[PDB]
This record gives structure tokens, sequence and C-alpha cells, in this order.
């Protein structure tokens, strides 16, 4: 089960951060669900799983990302083997939606991302906030400052055509 | 008329750029009004001004902040003898009032950054992007990220004691 899964509150219509996560995968668990949430993206910091959208089934491992969008029925399972560990963000918002499509990635909902990817960082930095998120310190303000950064970097790695 | 003065839309209600703009000052000259905008950030990049702000009158120069406020009374006008240029960025939306109200300076809306501020960096790349503003490649994204950094750096650098 997970060992971090932090649910924040959805005051932001725009932009809003509405959750962060660490999973270390167990052989014989995975999820298989119709997503309820705007959007979640993982990122796979070890070992290897399985994503299956659509009939289309990715063996994944440390280095790709999968995104779910609210209504895909999806199945994602540790490999037996060795199981994945993934971090998440999910988010929503008018302006996430709108970036979210300038971006290849919805296309297929899976991407590899190269070794020198601002966008691992920006995830374990946005993971490490939520640990001790405290908005009176304005971690609110940085939280949605490091969603923009997400956002604009994985149209600047994965652009749709100009 | 000015080194550059870009006017955004007004699309977004919780977070918006709403203006960027650059302009060297003609000496002894400025301008006298009361502010329209919800919220406009000054930095002073050279040179000296005046800003003069319900009964007192401040004398600036580079490093020196001031912002202007939606119902402000203001005069601010550029110095005789060494005229200053300001880099500027109007925002407005409910969050950014939020943040800006966790500032100390929203009374005084004068203040003077230590030389190692992140403000003066931030506002200068926001003027950057302004001056080659293209929505197509995302530029716009680009600009809220900055004006995120540059509420975050305020609070920062002149926080609101806090109880
Ligand atoms: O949201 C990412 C998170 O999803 C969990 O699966 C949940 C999902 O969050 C919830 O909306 C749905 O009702 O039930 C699912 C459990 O079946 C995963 O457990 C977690 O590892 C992340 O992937
Ligand atoms: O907004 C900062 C900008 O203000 C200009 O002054 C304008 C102002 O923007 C406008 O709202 C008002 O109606 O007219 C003013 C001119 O009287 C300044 O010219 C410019 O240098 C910036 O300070
Ligand atoms: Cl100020
Ligand atoms: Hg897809
Ligand atoms: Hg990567
Ligand atoms: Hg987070
Ligand atoms: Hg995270
Ligand atoms: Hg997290
Ligand atoms: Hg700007
Ligand atoms: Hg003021
Ligand atoms: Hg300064
Ligand atoms: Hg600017």
């Amino acid at each position: 089960m997970q060992i971090l899964w932090k649910k924040y509150v959805k005051e932001n219509f725009e932009m809003n951060v509405d959750e962060c996560g660490i999973e270390q995968g167990i052989p014989g668990l995975g999820y298989n669900y119709e997503v309820l949430k705007n959007a979640v993206i993982h990122y796979v910091t070890k070992g290897y799983g399985t994503f299956k959208f659509n009939g289309k089934v990715y063996n994944l491992k440390q280095g790709d990302i999968f995104i779910l969008l609210k209504g895909m029925q999806v199945e994602y399972v540790a490999s037996i083997d060795d199981p994945w560990e993934y971090y998440w963000i999910g988010f929503s918002g008018s302006n996430a939606n709108e970036y979210l499509n300038r971006t290849s990635i919805t296309n297929s909902c899976v991407a590899n991302c190269e070794e020198n990817s601002k966008i691992p960082q920006i995830i374990l930095n946005m993971c490490e906030i939520s640990k001790t998120y405290n908005p009176s310190r304005s971690d609110d303000i940085l939280l949605l400052k490091e969603l923009y950064s997400l956002l604009y970097a994985l149209i600047e790695e994965f652009p749709k055509p100009f």
C-alpha cells in the first residue's frame, strides 16, 4: 500500500493541486478502475509494471510516465519479479486542461523522459513540499508555481506540432 | 513612446498578468493620477525619481520598488539631473490579492530589496518574455509561473508577521 498520499482542498478552478503520492507496488497488486479524478501524472522511479488502456498494454520501467484522465478505464499492475515504485501528482482546473491539450503525451497517455528531463525533479520537489505542507508559510503558492513548471516542462519535452 | 508596454487580455480571475513595461523617464516629467489597475509593481533599474502618496514623498533610486494599488492617488516623476528607468508588472485576480496581502508593504507601497533579492531578476525575466510574447510557444504558462515566483519572493523578503 501507499507510503504517502496527500489530498488537498479543491479551492481553485483555473489551476489546483488535488493530490500527490508515493507507492511501492506489491507483486500480485494492481488497480483496475474508471478514473474519477481530472488528471493524475505518474512517474516510475524503480522497477517494472504494466499500464493498460483501450486494449494496449505498455511495459514501463524507471524513467517512464503515464497519465490518468477522467473517464479512462485503466489497469496498472506491479511486475511480479521487480515491482515498480511510482510518484504521482493529481491536478485540475481550466488552465491545466488547456495546457494538457498542448502536449503529445495526452495522445497515448504514456511517455519516456530523457535522463536530463526536468519532469522527474519537479514531481520529486512537489512531493517534498507535500510532506511538511504549510499554507501559513505560502507552500500553496510554491505548489502552484511547481505545477505551472511541470505543465511547461511536459509541453517543452513532448510538444504537439506548431 | 516607451521601451516596452505589453498589455495582456484579462482571461484569468484567480491569477492574471495584466501588463509589463520598461520606461526611461524624461527629466522632471512623470504621472499624477488615481490608480485604476488592480496592482502594479515597479522596480527602479537606473537613476532617481520621486513617488508621492498620502502626504509622503519618497526619493527613490536603483534597487527601490514602489507598488500602485487601485484607488491610490499617486504622483511619480523622474529626477531633473539623472532620470530613472523602471520596469513594471501589472497583475490581478482573487488569489493574487490574497498573496499580496501576506506582505508587509501594502500600506506603505515602497520597499528596498536586498542586493541578493530574487525580485529584480523575476521582473526582468517577465519583461524579456513580454518582448517576444508567443502563446503558441506557451509564453502564457511561463508568465503565470513567473507571477507565482514574484509573489512568493515578495512574501519571503517582506513577510507580514503571521500569528
Ligand atoms: O490517483 C492516483 C492513485 O490512484 C489510486 O487508485 C484509486 C483512485 O485514486 C481512486 O480515485 C479510485 O476511486 O480508486 C482507485 C483505487 O482503485 C492508486 O491506488 C494509487 O496507487 C494512485 O495510482
Ligand atoms: O500601469 C503602470 C504604468 O502607468 C502609466 O500611467 C498610466 C496608467 O497606466 C493608466 O492606467 C492611467 O489611466 O493613465 C496613466 C497615465 O496618466 C505610466 O505611464 C507608466 O510609466 C507605468 O507606470
Ligand atoms: Cl513595494
Ligand atoms: Hg490516451
Ligand atoms: Hg526520465
Ligand atoms: Hg504535491
Ligand atoms: Hg508526489
Ligand atoms: Hg507527495
Ligand atoms: Hg509580463
Ligand atoms: Hg498602498
Ligand atoms: Hg534590490
Ligand atoms: Hg515586465
